[PDB]
């Protein structure tokens, strides 16, 4: 498939335009075109944030998902609500193992003890623009044992639970109200894998 | 008065008040400070949150797919900001380009499949808009399907940046399964493609 690699690209220089909590950086490259010769210098605005781990609950037993809900200003411009049904995640830090964060955060936003996991598919949300990766791992759980509502709140994390049964949460992806890419992209792959999956646990 | 619209969630945007949205860097992409508070779920109300996101436009998306000859039609291209995280930053991508004002996500997916597979599309049919990764860009892409002759592979216009890749569903989706294509919007498409094909294909029959 792919010819070209990273010997056919010369990164000239990075730059940090922005460093906040996140960073936007300017990548200065040449490469080879698709007819050998080497393009002029290229700039690119990457947006910088870090890698992602993500833990889709599945309940075999009952044939179940757990989504979590929780404001996301970012989709207000394009959504009729900020407000999107999700799947468990979490920023990996140094040196941490994306199984681990995806089972710790299962505890912290769910309430759930993550008991078998599988891993699923690795993904780049949207490589024009920003460097971040998702890796997706599917994770047995009991939907029966999922918290509630925080009496008092995660201010930058605020999350209600929704359990539901797999093909609802399918459908929802296909009639639109489930548009986040790891939610479409696990709940896919569930949609595809889901009768040999229950055959192998449980 | 009418009634309200239904929601999957239990907030809807009268619930959050945005204060403000300070520039941190502008470019033609930009970085954004999104200042706002929010209901909480215990039914209280938040304290100014402060959020830096991406803006960066948003996209069309194609899928072309041959019915017919049950092939589909790849775009090699190459994405620097995969480098620090792929083997290489050429990547095998949908046919895709950035919505403009007054533009139609098919009038982008239709320009976009000519000048960057020499391809000509004929039915359309839309498959799904998702939003990249919400909680730091508020990129927007909408996909469709494109029926196209496989055939009319190209060289195209951009065929020095750009080059097709034309094989079939089958070697797509195990590329995906294979994790040898992991961008989003080819993920995103051709899983819903592995579970449409037959339904798809008789439908344009
Ligand atoms: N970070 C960037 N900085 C500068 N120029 C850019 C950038 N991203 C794209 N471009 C330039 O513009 C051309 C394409 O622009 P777009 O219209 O934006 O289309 P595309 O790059 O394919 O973005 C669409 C697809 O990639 C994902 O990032 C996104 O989710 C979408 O699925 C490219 O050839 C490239 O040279
Ligand atoms: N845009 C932002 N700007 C500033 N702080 C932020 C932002 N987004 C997150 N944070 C801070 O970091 C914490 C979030 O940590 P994570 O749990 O790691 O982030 P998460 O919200 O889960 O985002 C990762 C998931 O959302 C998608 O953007 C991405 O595809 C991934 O699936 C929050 O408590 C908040 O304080």
């Amino acid at each position: 498939p792919v010819t070209f690699g990273k010997n056919d690209v010369e990164i000239i220089a990075r730059e940090t335009l922005y460093r906040g909590f996140f960073s936007l950086d300017l990548y200065r490259f040449r490469h080879r075109l698709f007819n050998g010769q080497m393009s002029h210098e290229v700039r690119r605005e990457i947006f910088e944030r870090g890698h992602a781990a993500v833990l889709l609950p599945f309940d075999p037993v009952r044939d179940e998902v757990v989504l979590i809900e929780q404001i996301r200003i970012a989709a207000y411009d394009t959504s009729e609500t900020p407000w999107l049904l999700e799947m468990v995640a979490g920023m990996i830090e140094e040196g941490e193992s994306v199984e681990d964060v995806a089972r710790r955060e299962a505890i912290e936003e769910a309430g759930l003890i993550v008991k078998r996991t599988k891993p699923v598919l690795s993904f780049l949300a949207s490589p024009g623009g920003t460097s971040e990766r998702s890796s997706i791992m599917v994770g047995e759980v009991d939907a029966t044992t999922a918290s509630g509502i925080h009496g008092l709140a995660d201010e930058n994390e605020d999350i209600r639970v929704h359990v539901v049964s797999r093909e609802q949460a399918y459908q929802w992806v296909e009639e639109g109200k489930i548009d986040n890419a790891a939610s479409v992209i696990a709940l896919q792959w569930l949609q595809l894998h889901h009768q040999a999956l229950k055959n192998e646990w449980a």
